[PDB]
């Protein structure tokens, strides 16, 4: 049987697309073991955004439905807790559902100064979603660091997060092109993780940060705090990049590290990131499990048979 980290799967880009799906609940149905949100911190007033450019309000195809039998009712383009809200509704209708990895850019970081930090993340997805998350604390258990528990015991079987969603952060675009110094999401959300290990508190964590951009070697020594490191059990890049020759994707694997690759219709021949063949699609699913992912995401909304599959990692 696999783990969550002896498997791979296929992720949408952007589900929170309403060209993708006119619902979040088309999203949650379409079988995708990944689901990425383009979010915004530091908009004005009060709200965690959804929306793939700057916001205006938001945009979006989640609705905050209070429960299943709402799902598919109400008017879109609701913000972060209104997904939150269709994911409840959705996973109490679907008991024991595959799980799901909520994959999070955080487009413009954090907004500590204005209530919108790592620790109101997780009270707000704590809030919503309470007992379905496996989060740091629940792979870290007993043992000092994420890193400690994840290369000496792995994941937990597929079967066993029956139920479960599971979330990643990655550093957002607008982040990238700060002027200034600010911290970027990944140092941030580590560093809370680190605290609250220290305070004893890593139970009320809910996501797991990823270092994000395909890099060889251990890509964790970009960070200068040794201390950060073993927070970092999750990463996020290019998969082109990652079968160019340039990086031993095994490394991942063998030390059971979740890895997301992205724009996975771009390796060379490239396919259609939307509307590739059947076919097409599953050979690059089963190429990239060969090549150690634990995700391969593209657009293929278009193929939910494709989005469904789940294969072996690695050999
Ligand atoms: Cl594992």
């Amino acid at each position: 049987a696999t783990t969550y980290g002896t498997s791979t799967s296929v992720g949408v880009h952007n589900a929170y697309e309403k060209e993708k799906y006119r619902y979040f609940a088309d999203a949650l149905d379409s079988g995708a073991a990944l689901l990425e949100l383009d979010l915004w911190s530091n908009a004005l007033g009060r709200s965690w955004r959804v929306s793939h450019s700057n916001p205006l309000g938001n945009n979006s195809n989640c609705e905050g439905a209070a429960n299943a039998s709402e799902l598919r009712t109400k008017s879109r383009d609701q913000d972060f807790a209104g997904c939150l809200s269709d994911m409840r509704a959705w996973h109490d209708a679907h008991p024991g559902h595959r799980p799901i990895l909520l994959k999070i850019e955080m487009k413009d970081g954090f907004n500590a100064k204005g209530g919108r930090g790592p620790a109101e993340f997780d009270a707000l997805i704590r809030q919503k979603l309470g007992d379905a998350v496996y989060g740091p604390g629940d792979l870290t258990g007993g043992h000092a660091t994420a890193d400690e528990a994840v290369r000496a015991g792995g994941w937990p079987s597929r079967a066993d997060l029956a139920g479960k969603f599971l979330f990643e952060l990655i550093p957002g675009t607008v982040e990238e092109k700060n002027p200034f110094d600010k911290l970027w999401t990944d140092v941030e959300y580590a560093g809370h993780l680190k605290d609250l290990a220290a305070q004893g508190k890593l139970a009320q964590s809910t996501a797991f940060p990823a270092v994000h951009g395909a890099a060889p070697g251990d890509p964790r020594e970009r960070y200068a705090d040794p201390a950060l490191r073993p927070w970092f059990v999750v990463f996020d890049g290019d998969a082109a990049t990652y079968l160019n020759g340039s990086i031993d994707t095994s490394w991942y694997d063998t030390r059971h590290y979740l890895l997301i690759m992205t724009d996975a219709h771009n390796v060379p021949p490239v396919i259609d990131g939307t509307h590739p063949t059947e076919a097409e699609a599953l050979a690059r699913v089963r190429q990239l499990a060969a090549a150690h992912a634990s995700f391969a995401t593209a657009d293929w909304y278009p193929l939910p048979s494709v989005l469904k599959t789940v294969v072996p990692r690695g050999a």
